[PDB]
RNA sequence: AUUUUG
């Protein structure tokens, strides 16, 4: 019913790379991207169903965002600025998701910027050689400050003060200085003996002002202008678990007395600071919500119904959003550290959707799970690299097969806790294809075939994978008794009934084999570059001869359907050539990755491009129906929904799987 | 300290 995004993960070591404003809005630096979620009532779930959507993305960096901070002024909550890698310091304009301005006034590497609390269009930001700008971006005036020869690592504008700003540092010293005054330095606060990872000014005037620190070192240093001293020194507890320390902040502006932090492995800590190290921890009651590594930023969050609500991100790759009334976690939005290289759904457990991601981690989304939009499991025992191929067992629940970019081949059964099975026998290269079908000669219900980069199908044995695996091409050699080198196999797909094996070549042909003996029976000849995809129409369509279609893509734009009823009806002796298509689909322009059919209609088929699109057809007819230009990156990997026949999802280079649909998109045909 | 080539 409407589209979902899981999006890149959240940027790490980044002291201030995430927001939120009231209502309300939320945005966390991603990769070269700012992701903006909307949260509470605005969001529109439906009761009951997390209050959050993710809504839009700010994009124009060309390298990693390190920085991110909305306005607090009422009435400019929209804008908001960025630092990045590339140099520049951006102003953002959310309803428009466009630059208002920007300036690439640092020459080192940016460390972090804020937004003024207290001048509306004042952003201060500081690098790694300690140079400090203030950027006034709506009367274009700039200022560089310099206080100490050492890195940035945060920085906060007093809430008070127009002039105050304090700076911590890697080695752990913390100043406050007065941009009035060049930034002359009014307390140099000594305490900390490593990285300031967060600054937070005590929400109240007076004592003055006070500021907390939070520490490499593993204490929270609680501090007196006035003294020009430390008031209170907190130390880390260790707890049980349930990289090294982040200690980020977060010191409520309507509970001056608590104060909220990150801890070990990501544990989160409300302080009592009226007393004894007292300090409750979140999701104290219930198991396994809690983060599981390291937290780098929590965002304060007032709902327009009023919920108090703290965003935090982590190394773990999720965000999590925590009702503070109750300090217990309301959601969970999971994200992506690598290329989506490879969807797969469950034949077995309708909905289930494995995603095989370049960040070592399968994850297993069950996409139709009623209460929650984002419920994903992550597999990474066994895994180590990154997963370019997936294919579930077509009737064994949990049996999911892998393949690495390494060569690697595993079994995992997702049911249980243990490390997969390994595959002894490893590919020269990336394994880009796995596929269930009836075991062949030499093997003695299903085996297990894995493809890859080198030219080599492997059969599996998935009772003893750490047993013996066949080159395929033996037998194809044998029973067809053929004499020069076989071709470099790039692609296999099974009929659905497990009679036909269709191998794709990095010559642009496609040979069709029957079984027992993977006797060569057809030729196909229309691609003439290297077969990234082939997939064979599905068994339940208003005509039986619509099993016999099968689609492809290849490194060429244009993807080709053939009908192998005749030839595979009429089992010939000596194998046929095909040289014309049946239908032919051109529109996208750049390489095909993945082609797949609607099981809700007849000749029905979507295509995912490097052009950056997804493209849905009318095959029969030869009629482009749908494009999606969601993602920002080359697409990989297309599967249609499995009961909704408007809802397909899509993965990409951009670290991102779009659920979207066909009914919201405007266009029908690929750009040309 | 992760952020890359079916």
């Amino acid at each position: 019913q409407e589209p979902r995004t899981l999006p890149p993960s959240p940027n790490w070591y980044c002291a201030r790379c995430s927001d939120a404003v009231p209502g309300g809005l939320f945005g966390f630096a991603a990769r070269t991207s700012v992701f903006l979620v909307r949260v509470g009532p605005g969001a529109g779930e439906s009761p009951g169903t997390p209050p959050f959507r993710v809504i839009g993305e700010l994009v124009g960096h060309t390298e990693r965002v390190s920085g991110f901070t909305f306005s607090h002024h009422p009435g400019q909550y929209n804008l908001c600025a960025t630092s990045s890698d590339d140099g520049t310091v951006k102003i953002w304009d959310v309803e428009t998701k466009t630059v208002v301005t920007e300036h690439a006034l640092h020459q080192h590497t940016i460390s972090t910027l804020h937004w003024s609390p207290r001048v509306k269009d004042l952003i201060v930001s500081g690098d790694e050689k300690g140079v400090v700008f203030c950027y006034w971006f709506n009367r274009n005036d700039s200022q560089h400050l310099f206080i100490e020869p050492r890195t940035i690592f945060c920085l906060t504008c007093s809430p008070h003060h127009e002039d105050l700003v304090a700076i911590g540092y890697k080695d752990g010293i913390v100043v406050i200085i007065d941009i009035s005054k060049k930034g002359e330095v009014i307390h140099r606060l000594r305490g900390h003996d490593d990285e300031i990872h967060s600054i937070a000014w005590c929400p109240l005037p007076g004592e003055g002002c006070y500021l907390a620190t939070g520490s490499k070192d593993q204490t929270i240093r609680i501090w007196s202008c006035s003294r020009g001293r430390g008031v209170m020194i907190l130390k880390l507890p260790f707890l049980k678990r349930r990289e090294r320390l982040w200690l980020t902040l977060h010191w409520p502006s309507n509970q001056p007395t608590q104060l909220v932090s990150s801890c070990f492995g990501g544990e989160l800590l409300q302080w009592d600071l009226t007393q004894r190290r007292k300090y409750t921890l979140f999701s104290a009651s219930s198991e396994g919500q809690n983060h599981s590594r390291i937290v780098f930023n929590l965002c304060p969050l007032q709902t327009e119904d009023d919920k108090q609500l703290l965003l935090s991100t982590s190394m773990d790759r999720d965000v999590k959003c925590w009702d503070i009334a109750t300090l217990e976690c309301s959601w969970t939005l999971p994200s992506l550290g690598g290329f989506a290289y490879s969807l797969a759904f469950s034949s077995v457990d309708i909905g289930s959707l494995a995603i095989g991601v370049g960040d070592g981690m399968i994850r297993v989304w069950n996409t139709l799970s009623i209460k929650n939009n984002y419920d994903v499991k992550n597999f990474w025992q066994g895994v180590k690299s990154k997963v370019t191929a997936l294919c579930w067992h077509p009737t064994k629940e949990g049996c999911l097969a892998f393949g690495t970019d390494d060569g690697k081949v595993g079994l995992y059964d997702t049911y249980s806790n243990k490390p997969p099975q390994i595959s002894s026998t490893y590919h020269k290269k990336t394994v880009y294809t796995l596929a269930w079908g009836p075991p062949v000669p030499p093997m003695s219900s299903l085996a297990l075939y894995s493809c890859g980069g080198e030219g080599i199908v492997l059969q599996h044995n998935p009772w003893k994978l750490s047993g013996e695996a066949f080159d395929i091409n033996k037998l194809i050699r044998d029973t067809n008794s053929i004499k020069y080198k076989l071709p470099v196999h790039t692609e296999i797909s099974w009929k659905a009934d497990g009679k036909i094996m269709a191998l794709g070549n990095e010559d642009g042909s496609i040979e069709i084999f029957q079984i027992p003996n993977l006797k060569l029976i057809c030729t196909i000849q229309q691609h003439h570059k290297l077969v990234n995809t082939i997939s064979w129409h599905h068994e339940h369509g208003s005509q039986p001869e619509l099993s016999y279609l099968m689609a492809s893509g290849s490194n060429n734009a244009v993807i080709y359907v053939h009908n192998l009823k005749t030839v595979i009806e009429s089992s010939p002796e000596s194998p046929v050539t095909i040289t014309e298509p049946y239908r032919t689909l051109s529109g996208h322009t750049a390489k095909i990755t993945s082609v797949a059919w609607s099981p809700h209609h007849d000749g029905r088929l979507v295509s995912a491009s490097y052009d950056g699109t997804a493209q849905v057809w009318d095959a029969l007819r030869e009629e482009p129906l749908c494009n999606f230009r969601g993602h920002q990156g080359r697409l990989l990997c297309v599967a249609w929904s499995p009961l909704d026949p408007d809802c397909i999802y899509s993965g990409a280079d951009d670290f991102c799987v779009h659920k979207w649909l066909t009914s919201m998109q405007d266009h029908s045909r690929p750009p040309q």
